[PDB]
């Protein structure tokens, strides 16, 4: 029992000072092993909430993707639905990031697809904190709103990177983009608020604050 949750402390450290790419996947893949040594479902979230933690110190898009496809797999495993839910979430952020560079390398200077990867990776921060509030406190009705939010963050940013790509240079189109960001931006914020402060009431009062945001930039973008 305590020989495996002071080993996941000690493996999540180990990532955490790994030096290459390729040795922190190796750590990240004995924590989810971890899992195997046990039907706890706590050790499970611990576990999840280790890797959403090293993903969110991680800067390589394609590690992240990798982390987090190992948390989906562990809450997929579990049969939660709602850890899963987040999980995946997060994950498709991180697709979507690996996405937003391909396309600046196609047009680098071109001011629409920076904005649209900025937008990116604020939704990806946003998906991040939500997936850490959860698999910590999973009835909080912050860690469940936040993750609605991040929701609504990321469809908003998919819309207005859809027109990054689709018609740019266009004052139209360039205007979503920087609501885009501005709102992504804003929903990290919220997440991290509530992140630090679960049972807080003015954590509760910024998420819901980012959601309409996040709602009228979608509800603005589809429109161009």
């Amino acid at each position: 029992s305590e020989e495996v949750n002071e080993r996941v402390k000690q493996l999540a450290e180990k990532a955490k000072e790994a030096t290459d790419k390729e040795e922190v996947i190796e750590i990240v893949k004995e924590l989810a092993e971890l899992a195997k040594q046990s039907t706890d479902p706590n050790v499970v979230a611990e576990i999840v909430y280790q890797l959403a933690e090293v993903a969110e110190h991680s800067t390589d898009p394609e590690l992240i993707k990798e982390i987090l496809q190992e948390a989906l797999r562990l809450a997929e495993e579990q049969g939660d639905e709602e850890l899963a839910e987040a999980a995946r979430l997060a994950l498709k952020a991180a697709r979507l990031l690996e996405e937003a560079r391909q396309l600046l390398s196609k047009d680098p200077e071109n001011e629409a697809a920076k904005e649209c990867l900025k937008a990116v990776r604020a939704a990806l921060e946003a998906a991040l904190l939500a997936l850490l509030l959860l698999a910590k406190h999973p009835g909080s009705q912050a860690a469940q709103d936040a993750v609605q939010l991040a929701t609504a963050a990321l469809r908003a940013v998919e819309a207005a990177c859809q027109l990054a790509k689709q018609y740019p240079n266009s004052d139209i189109a360039k205007k979503c983009i920087k609501a885009a960001s501005e709102a992504a931006e804003e929903a990290s914020k919220a997440a991290e608020e509530a992140q630090r402060h679960p049972d807080s009431q003015k954590a509760r009062d910024e998420i819901k604050e980012a959601s309409q945001k996040a709602e009228e930039v979608k509800e603005r973008c589809e429109r161009a």
